[PDB]
C-alpha cells in the first residue's frame, strides 16, 4: 500500500512592505 | 508494508502586507 | 516489497507580515 502524505511544507516568506504613511501635520 | 511517507509540501503562499509607515515629519 | 512513497505533504502556512511602509510625505 502506499505510504502517508508527507508533512506540511515551509511557511512562506514575508508578504510586501506596507504602503506609506501619511504626512506630517501642517 | 505500506511505503515510506511523501515528501514535504510546497512552501506556503507569502504573507500579508506590512502596516502603512509612520506619518511624515511637520 | 513495500508499497510507494505516500503523495507530497500539504502546503505550509503563509509567510509573516511584510514590514512596515516607509514614512508619510511632509
Amino acid at each position: 500500500p502506499p505510504g502517508p502524505p508527507g508533512p506540511p511544507g515551509p511557511p512562506g516568506p514575508p508578504g510586501p512592505p506596507g504602503p506609506p504613511g501619511p504626512p506630517g501635520p501642517p
